[PDB]
């Protein structure tokens, strides 16, 4: 992982801003304070990612580790399984449970720096 200046440093040199607020977002960060993953909220999670990739494009999650942060990047959704293709970035994305990766953005979301942000350079 990376200490918060060199975080803060990359996202400002990435240029790249917290993802705005919306009612799958809304629903899904409520979720995230307590709610064990579940096929309930699956539906929510299923609906927030593909939302977000649909019309924001990839997705940077910084999340908490020490004191240290981890950058990783949504890149990818696949329903028929339940996975989440994700960059741990390190050379090539990987597929990640749902369960995992919610578990990730419980972390992220229950560290101002801490959240989900996207990219005008790639946006679909």
């Amino acid at each position: 992982g990376i200490d918060i200046i060199e975080c803060e440093n990359l996202l400002k040199e990435m240029n790249v801003q917290k993802i705005p607020e919306s009612s799958l977002f809304t629903n899904i960060k409520e979720a995230l304070q307590a709610e064990v993953f579940n096929s309930t909220v699956e539906d929510d999670f299923e609906s927030f990612i593909s939302y977000e990739l649909q019309n924001h494009g990839p997705l940077m999650l910084i999340r908490p580790s020490s004191e240290c942060l981890h950058a990783e990047c949504i890149v990818g959704y696949d329903s028929e399984v339940k996975k989440v293709l994700i960059y741990d970035s390190n050379t090539s994305p990987e597929w990640q449970s749902n369960i995992d990766v919610y578990d990730k953005l419980t972390l992220a979301f229950n560290c101002s720096i801490c959240g989900l942000y996207y990219d005008g350079v790639y946006e679909p």
